[PDB]
């Protein structure tokens, strides 16, 4: 079928078979391979073997170093320009730019950015042409969900970077059985190169390979490819999580009548033995992981993770919203991770764990701002930029979003429905992120429309307080406005069962900038009232914005230090200004989008504001 050798690459497989591949992705290889002319490809068999050579090969090769305190743990440290998703440089390819954004008044769009296919053709062949000479074409097959789960959907990723196959054999099911899943169906293209081909054109920042300039992370949910280019930093680079399971997914989602989320999924069961499964979306920098892997301090209460950062939720043919965790891994921010934040992460991070941009302890553990563990007099530390490193210097001795990358099977309260393919049900959904003033410990939305509105609302600081509906604002894969039209839409589908939406807030602080609320495990003592909400127990108070606890609902021994007044208050002045401002906000970012529900949420809220 060829006149010289067609586009047959088999004499440069170094593992595994192109002809076990099914046809189409094989042409996926083989086009690729074409393109992006590589030394050498590898197709990736999942194995413990495999992973075993790959980290040797790292090691040998000084890209990734061994951490000889703990069981098969590593350290990469990363070129300083390539440490952070890259937001400006993040885009998404559709042939109008509306179905992607909403067009802003002001001309700047804070919910995406698009890309025209023209524009992004240049961009293409201006980056990937002979872009991983002299490197290996990795092959990954891998799964979002659990093996063979209906709600699960599979990838290939071909990537250059021995760091993403490590890091994606945890944060995804991969190897030979996903292959064997697949057959001949369909499979989200996902192609990946840190864009710097051999012979190197400019010099290597410690030993990590990536091209800052021409960084770009693009989606094409029409063509079904994710296309990333120049970056080897998790977000940008482990195609399966944010691109594939936010961007990509969500549109799918929203075609197919289900739900892509950043939210976590945690199983709480209360001292009855009664256990009730949450979702919760925060922002990043706002607790997701603490509170999926929560040690209560409540006695009797347990909380069970399913997935700290990404849930695919639908309805099942009874009603209820069931979810899964579409990743294999915990892919957590190391810095502020102690004993006493998240003490069962520092449990599973033990072993079997890549740590990304975290300080190297001279005795060979990790260290990090916030790990809040004493060492011995002697030991020294050496920062992720490879320093030496004394706690009074100017800067941390961790970067503030360096990671670690852990398997989900370790985690010791890891639930043990965390794979069952049919999803577990829904039956509260939380929203929240960091606000200063204003906003209480806890409310309660006081319908479905009224729910939708408050994520669509939601706000926090970061660099100031920003928007930041659903906790989704890097992430829609589509226009906002179509987005809360098709969360609305779930109130309309017959014998839903929706989940109560609430509202929380861990971050309010008193007039000296400290926090009003302990937080962490004491969160438990929020969860134990949302959970009697669900249950329809008398527990609320009605307000404008919602639901609160009664006097004394809340579970406060052990916390009579609590100032209550400030921490529970609600001020007229703060939230005509916050009505005020979300009109702004909604009439510039999403105007001729946003759907009427929306608009009478905000003016039922504001004439409830009106009255007192
Ligand atoms: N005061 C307070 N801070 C909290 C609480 N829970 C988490 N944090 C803070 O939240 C930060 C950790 O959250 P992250 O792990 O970055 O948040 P995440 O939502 O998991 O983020 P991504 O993994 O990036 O999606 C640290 O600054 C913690 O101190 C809480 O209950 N109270
Ligand atoms: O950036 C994030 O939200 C993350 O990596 O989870
Ligand atoms: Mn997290
Ligand atoms: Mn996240
Ligand atoms: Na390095």
């Amino acid at each position: 079928p060829q006149l010289h050798n067609g586009l047959d690459f088999s004499a440069k497989v170094i593992q595994g078979s192109l002809d076990s591949l099914p046809q189409e992705v094989r042409k996926f290889v083989e086009g690729n391979a074409q393109l992006c002319q590589p030394e050498y490809i590898h197709i990736c068999d999942g194995s413990e073997e495999e992973y075993g050579r790959l980290l040797a090969h790292m090691q040998e090769e000084g890209v990734i170093r061994k951490l000889k305190k703990y069981d098969n743990c590593w350290l990469a440290l990363t070129d300083p320009r390539d440490v952070a998703r890259i937001e400006s440089k993040t885009v998404i390819i559709t042939q109008e730019q509306r179905d992607t954004v909403p067009i802003p008044k002001s001309g700047q769009s804070q919910l995406g950015r698009w890309m025209s296919e023209e524009d992004f053709e240049k961009a293409f062949n201006a980056r990937f042409p002979g872009c991983m000479k002299g490197r290996t074409m990795y092959v990954i097959p891998f799964s979002m969900g659990p093996l063979g789960s209906p709600l699960a959907k599979i990838g290939i990723e071909l990537t250059d970077s021995p760091y993403v196959v490590a890091s994606m054999r945890i944060m995804t099911r991969m190897g030979t059985s996903v292959l064997e899943a697949l057959g001949d169906g369909e499979f989200i293209k996902c192609l990946h190169s840190v864009g710097c081909p051999l012979p190197l054109k400019k010099p290597l920042v410690n030993n990590w390979a990536c091209n800052p300039e021409l960084t770009l992370i693009a989606h094409l949910p029409d063509r079904r490819e994710i296309i990333s280019f120049g970056s080897g930093y998790g977000g940008n680079s482990l195609l399966g999580k944010k691109c594939f399971a936010l961007r990509i997914a969500s549109r799918l989602a929203k075609e197919e009548g289900w739900l892509a989320e950043h939210m976590l999924i945690l199983g709480i069961t209360n001292p009855e033995g009664k256990k009730k499964y949450l979702a919760a979306a925060f922002p990043s920098a706002c607790g997701k992981t603490n509170l999926a892997m929560m040690n209560p301090t409540l006695p009797g209460w347990k909380v069970e993770c399913v997935g700290d950062d990404i849930a695919w939720m639908k309805f099942d043919a009874q009603g209820n919203l069931r979810a899964i965790n579409p990743e294999n891994g915990f892919f957590g921010v190391a810095p502020g991770t102690s004993v006493k934040t998240n003490p069962n992460a520092i449990k599973t991070i033990q072993k079997n764990t890549i740590f990304t941009n975290v300080a190297e302890t001279s005795d060979g553990g990790v260290y990090w701002e916030g790990i809040d563990e004493p060492l011995a007099p002697g030991v020294t530390i050496t920062s992720w930029k490879n320093k030496e490193w004394r706690p009074q210097d100017e800067e941390p001795c961790a970067h503030p979003n360096s990671r670690f990358c852990t398997p989900a099977s370790q985690c010791p309260i890891i639930d043990p429905a965390w794979e069952s393919p049919e999803g577990v049900p829904i039956e509260g959904i939380i929203f929240g992120g960091r606000r200063p003033a204003g906003v209480p410990l806890v409310y309660e939305a006081l319908s479905w429309q009224h729910g939708v509105f408050v994520g669509a609302a939601m706000r926090s600081e970061g660099g100031g307080i920003m928007h930041d509906p659903f906790a989704m604002r890097p992430f829609f894969g589509y226009n906002f406005g179509k987005y809360l039209a098709h969360w609305l839409s779930m109130a309309h589908r017959p014998a839903a069962k929706l989940p109560k939406i609430f509202h929380v807030n861990w971050f309010r602080k008193d007039k000296n900038g400290k926090f009003l609320w302990p937080g962490f495990g004491e969160n438990s003592r929020v969860l134990e009232w949302m959970f009697g909400r669900i249950e329809g127990e008398d527990s609320a108070k009605l307000t404008p914005i919602g639901y609160v606890p009664k006097e004394d609902a809340l579970n406060l021994k052990g916390l009579g230090d609590v100032n209550v007044e400030e921490l529970f208050g609600i001020s007229k002045e703060f939230w005509e200004k916050e009505v005020e401002e979300i009109d702004k906000y909604l009439e510039d970012q999403v105007n001729a989008d946003l759907p009427y529900e929306i608009e009478r949420e905000l003016r039922a809220l504001k004439q409830r504001i009106s009255q007192m």
